[PDB]
């Protein structure tokens, strides 16, 4: 399944995922492509912040869905 991840600056990347993938899995994939550590990532879909432990299917994220990625600094 192909999805998109987009930032506030308009950068868009593509990921290959499965419905059963967790949000934590997706953050790992973004880190592989773009080097952003999962701790600093927050994903949003349909105006809601997503939870690491839940799955893409939980949020009805499908082929060609776009997730919004934003930073949240830990320190
Ligand atoms: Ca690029
Ligand atoms: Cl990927
Ligand atoms: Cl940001």
């Amino acid at each position: 399944m192909q999805i998109f991840v987009k930032t506030l600056t308009g950068s868009t990347i593509t990921l290959e995922v499965e419905p059963s993938d967790t949000i934590e899995n997706v953050k790992a994939k973004i880190q592989d492509k773009e080097g952003i550590p999962p701790d600093q990532q927050r994903l949003i879909f349909a105006g809601k912040q997503l939870e690491d432990g839940r799955t893409l299917s939980d949020y009805n994220i499908q082929k060609e869905s776009t997730l919004h990625l934003v930073l949240r600094l830990r320190g």
